[PDB]
């Protein structure tokens, strides 16, 4: 479903290995969108129910469509919402292993929150995910202060936001089968990746 709050609603005795925190596109219902619930159920798939905690950034996050032209591609707000579901992750369960993700705003967010993360906090994601990244182009498809490898960024031909506009074009909703599959298994090679 669209809407997951694992983090949040878990218990600190009880922690999952695998911690995946999600940022939706503009207007999306729940937390977690169009995409989210697709790269959910894969992760559920590769390490089990009580093996990883699938969290939606909702709160502060409204996913506004006027917020995309802000500075940072999204507001404030949202960014302090996302720093503080990696504060609480971290805090909740230290020996957890982070993952996250986002879509078009979303992605803007995830780059944001990643960016001013402590870098100590930073080092525990593993990957992360973007799709119809609106700062692609500015941000040359990278997450500052983040490494590459750990960087996977999905921007169909065709889709003008990953090109510089605000545009949204038939490509940008296209983006389906990449949450299906190649996303959910570069986010589990990198998981497994680091636990060794
Ligand atoms: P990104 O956050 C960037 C928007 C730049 C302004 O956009 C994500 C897309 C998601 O698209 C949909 O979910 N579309 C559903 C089809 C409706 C017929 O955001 C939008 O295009 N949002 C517009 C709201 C619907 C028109």
């Amino acid at each position: 479903r669209t809407t997951r709050d694992d983090l949040i609603n878990g218990n600190s005795a009880s922690c999952a290995d695998v911690i995946f925190i999600y940022a939706r596109g503009s207007t999306e219902t729940g937390n977690l969108g169009t995409l989210g619930p697709s790269i959910a159920s894969n992760l559920e798939s590769a390490f089990g129910k009580d093996g990883v905690w699938i969290q939606g950034v909702g709160g502060a996050y409204r996913a506004t469509l006027g917020d995309n032209a802000l500075p940072r591609g999204t507001s404030s707000a949202a960014i302090r919402e996302m720093l503080g579901l990696f504060q609480q992750a971290n805090t909740k369960c230290p020996d957890a292993t982070l993952i996250a993700g986002g879509y078009s705003q979303g992605a803007a967010l995830a780059a944001a929150s990643i960016e001013d993360l402590d870098s100590a906090i930073r080092d525990k994601i593993a990957g992360t995910v973007l799709f119809g990244y609106t700062k692609n182009l500015q941000n040359r498809g990278r997450i500052p202060n983040y490494p590459a490898d750990r960087t996977k960024v999905f921007c169909n031909t065709g889709d003008l936001v990953c090109t510089g506009s605000l545009i949204v074009a038939a490509p940008h909703l296209a983006y389906g089968p990449d949450a299906r599959g190649p996303a959910p298994e570069f986010l589990i090679e990198k998981v497994r990746a680091v636990r060794g």
